[PDB]
């Protein structure tokens, strides 16, 4: 009765885990192992000490056809030119000068208000539901007519992620913009990790929806569930487009956009590893052209944010943070987690960056 997970976890965190598991497998770089689902949490906050790398949930892999066991199936898991140019500054001026600070702000008011946003409780499901008529409502406030939205489920935990479009009917590789809308059990404000982002890219995406240009390309707003549980949802959400044969073009993740190490340094962090190497370092153009601060460079290891899950599937995808690994915030996934703690001049940067991306990418067609 009670639920097991399978956890593809790296040697240097795996060698430290105490809770009881069974080795499914293993070779030099990881550990597949199996765990209960009640302590998935645990390893989180393990990982979180021990700073080398978080680690991605393989439950859903293993299942998969033509395999006889898991041991089998874990082992063969662990067996063995885009041109991005800065051309719409006219149009990206313009839309940068319409973020509304405030409601990223009150956006992330009301996320913070649930107990938590966990992936296994009804919470997490009204945090779906309330961002879903929310982006509905807006698109109706500001007439924008070629929008969509649906929900992509995460197998047997209860919270769906939310997938959202406008330019349905596009037939281009498309442009993603993706946060993750969860926090872990317990009280778990999530403020910083990851109401910020979530609030970060709804006011990116009220911005594009009060646009009436025609874009080249469909643009996907995504609000990920269960990346906590190990990029669940994000895996979910990038097998559903593979199978509906849905061409992506660019993809960036914004996982924590609020905490300044330094108040008023206002440098931003672009991740390279488990990312695309051009498209980050257009990353950087962009922070630099746009948004006037500094760039700095920093990596935060296996199973890091959902930008993995389309990485894997040489998808090209980029990763801002809000600081480098070594300064992260020390409150994330604890109840002090807090707005508080952030800064509003930040989240607001790096919406602004969504909001240039988009327009950038979406307005040319290779
Ligand atoms: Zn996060
Ligand atoms: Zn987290």
């Amino acid at each position: 009765s009670p639920v097991h997970e399978q956890l593809q976890v790296p040697q240097c965190l795996a060698a430290k885990i105490t809770v009881p598991h069974k080795i499914l497998a293993e070779n030099k770089e990881f550990k597949i192992i199996d765990v209960l689902s009640s302590d998935v949490e645990t390893l989180t906050i393990l990982a979180d000490k021990v700073s080398c790398g978080h680690f991605v949930n393989v439950s859903h892999k293993l299942t998969g056809t033509l395999a006889a066991n898991q041991q089998q199936s874990a082992q063969k898991l662990l067996q063995k030119k885009d041109v991005y140019e800065i051309k719409h500054e006219e149009e990206v001026n313009a839309a940068l000068k319409e973020i509304v600070s405030d409601n990223i702000w009150q956006t992330l008011t009301h996320m913070t208000s649930y107990y938590n946003r966990s992936a296994t409780k009804d919470t997490g499901v009204d945090t779906a539901n309330w961002l879903k008529s929310k982006f509905e409502q807006m698109a109706v406030e500001y007439g924008r007519t070629d929008t969509s939205t649906f929900f992509v489920k995460t197998g047997w935990y209860k919270q769906p992620s939310l997938v959202t479009v406008i330019g349905k009917d596009i037939k281009a590789p498309a442009i993603v913009i993706g946060a993750h809308m969860d926090t872990l059990d317990g009280r778990m404000p999530g403020a910083g990790d990851d109401g910020s982002g979530s609030s970060s890219i709804m006011e990116a995406a009220r911005v594009i929806l009060s646009s009436k240009t025609t874009f080249k390309r469909p643009i996907y707003f995504i609000w990920y569930a269960a990346e906590e549980r190990g990029l669940v949802g994000s895996q979910h959400v990038v097998q559903h487009f593979q199978e509906q044969s849905i061409p992506v073009k660019a993809v960036v993740q914004f996982d924590m956009t609020g905490y300044r190490n330094d108040a008023n340094d206002p440098t931003m962090w672009v991740f390279t590893d488990y990312t695309d190497r051009d498209l980050s370092n257009y990353l950087a153009k962009l922070i630099d052209h746009y948004i006037h601060v500094p760039v700095d460079y920093s990596r935060c290891g296996y199973g890091c944010s959902d930008h993995a899950s389309w990485n894997e599937e040489d998808i090209p995808a980029a990763f801002p943070c809000e600081t480098s690994f070594a300064d992260h915030n020390p409150y994330i996934h604890t109840s002090s987690d807090k707005m508080d703690l952030l800064n509003l001049e930040h989240m607001t940067n790096f919406s602004k960056l969504a909001v240039a991306f988009a327009i950038e990418l979406a307005s040319e067609l290779e």
